[PDB]
């Protein structure tokens, strides 16, 4: 229970310079993109073959995964500089200004801004701007560029408001079977987003827009790993809310979405994740 | 150094029935299908990016991997019978026979004979043939069956002779920059068949035919572990001619490719596996 994750928002001018350029380092040394692969595999990977779920979304491990993913994550930077931690995007806050595009988070020394219409939506701006960042394609061969386009499309115009979080943590069950997309009164097909979807999740996906829009390409942008912080945090919170709900299915689920089994790519189980504070980490 | 490796043709036909057996289960469980995706996702991580390199193939780190790869299978079987170790298909040998289609590997109660051209070379005989077996597709979802078609190509008509593996074993230097496809006098590139491809480990790919002609879905075949356990066992021979020799590269390689370098998917290095026998086994 040491390291913190702290909001955006409350970040130092040094700490996000330093998250920043531990980023790069893990991108300049080759780390980074075992991460784009890692959930581009896990995603390609159907639970069971045929099925819709995959191992990491439309099923019960969707938020064990990201939290072992993130993790992970937080560990490599960690090895580059042991003062960074994960910071979460408070997406549910940004959605309540007049022009969210405008939140800090998208400041020229952080995440950089919006896609450039004139450049085909080639994010032009920040550390990550075509030239200074790679991106790599669904096939694992070089794309050119990150690319965004902020509320472009007309199923996610906005960003998830604090009523769309709220209403979630009230949801009693963490999930129902079938463990899919179309499980109801369940938290975690809730949070994900396919309850009237696009919500909450996958809505943040779909108004980010770019390699962000998509599941094969979405780690290319490196706000993914802010915005599944913000993901990771509110399960934490619906996980001390109701401190007597437990993740589901224990059994009986296909396998790599049960309790103990162990989630593509890795050997890792929910269980191992159940508890962050175990994980060395709090928010 | 106490599990054995043994000559497919040394089994006991319980031997082989357990063998069998055991892969039927982890194949029933779901376990089976993390190898088959393990090795499509490394084989999809190039090396750089933009590379023709990958994480498992046509590089330095494709010896390494394969061992790790067969350690965790040959781990997991042992999970479900402490009895059963990974045997190794002698290829060189049975090259030597009038018709190698004719060899016990793949009788009907052990890996199954050659694809039935009427059903469009899907294999109708063996513990994994259509209907007892299912198989994924490069996209990860079912594919409809195990085929085979022994020695049907041009490029690869026959299996890899003794001459065709002790002329390897006599190269001096396991890897030469640049570590690739085009590497020269390197026992890694000439073992796994890119010398006046195919040759060797790539040729038994090709004569096999069917899933085993492909990377994307090559694991589908069981025979897949029994021909990578004689690859490892040729590599281990290497290792004990050349005692004086190591891997390579040590560092200023392609990351991943180096001698502790994580290797996709897994963190393990070429370092962790480079002896056998501290991994428990022997051949
Ligand atoms: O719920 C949804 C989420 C997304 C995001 O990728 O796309 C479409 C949806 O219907
Ligand atoms: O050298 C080769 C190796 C293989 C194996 O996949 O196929 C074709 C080749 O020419
Ligand atoms: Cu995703
Ligand atoms: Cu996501
Ligand atoms: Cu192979
Ligand atoms: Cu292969
Ligand atoms: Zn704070
Ligand atoms: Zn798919
Ligand atoms: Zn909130
Ligand atoms: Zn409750
Ligand atoms: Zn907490
Ligand atoms: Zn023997
Ligand atoms: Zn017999
Ligand atoms: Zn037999
Ligand atoms: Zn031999
Ligand atoms: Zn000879
Ligand atoms: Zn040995
Ligand atoms: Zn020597
Ligand atoms: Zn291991």
């Amino acid at each position: 229970k040491y390291r913190v994750r702290k909001n955006v928002l409350h970040l130092t001018d040094t700490e996000k310079r330093d998250f920043v350029r531990t980023v790069l380092i893990l991108k300049e040394k080759g780390i980074y993109d075992r991460y784009i692969a890692w959930h581009g595999a896990a995603g390609k990977f159907h639970t069971p073959p045929g099925s819709d779920r995959n191992a990491a979304h439309m099923s019960s491990a969707f938020l064990p995964w990201h939290r072992e993913y993130l993790l992970r994550f937080e560990r490599d930077l960690q090895s580059i500089n042991p003062e960074v931690t994960l910071p979460y995007w408070e997406w549910e806050t940004d959605a309540q200004m007049q022009d969210p595009s405008q939140s800090q988070i998208w400041s020229a020394d952080f995440m950089g801004g919006n896609g450039n219409p004139i450049k085909d939506f080639i994010v032009d701006t920040g550390p990550f701007a075509a030239g200074r960042w790679t991106t790599i394609d669904e096939q694992g061969n070089p794309s050119g560029g990150l690319k965004r386009n902020f509320g472009a499309t007309k199923e996610a115009p906005t960003l998830p408001t604090r009523d769309d979080v709220l209403n979630a943590l009230k949801i009693t069950q963490y999930d129902t079977p079938p463990w899919d997309m179309t499980s109801q009164n369940s938290f975690r097909n809730q949070l994900e987003g396919f309850i009237n979807g696009p919500q909450l999740h996958n809505r943040v996906h779909r108004w980010v827009g770019g390699q962000m829009g998509v599941v094969p390409t979405a780690p290319n942008d490196p706000v993914f790993f802010l915005h599944h912080a913000n993901v990771d945090r509110i399960w934490a919170v619906w996980q001390i809310i109701h401190r007597n709900q437990n993740y589901q299915p224990m059994k009986n689920g296909p396998f790599g979405q049960n309790f103990r089994d162990p989630m593509y790519p890795w050997n890792t189980t929910p269980e191992d994740v159940m508890n962050h504070r175990k994980l060395g980490y709090v928010y």
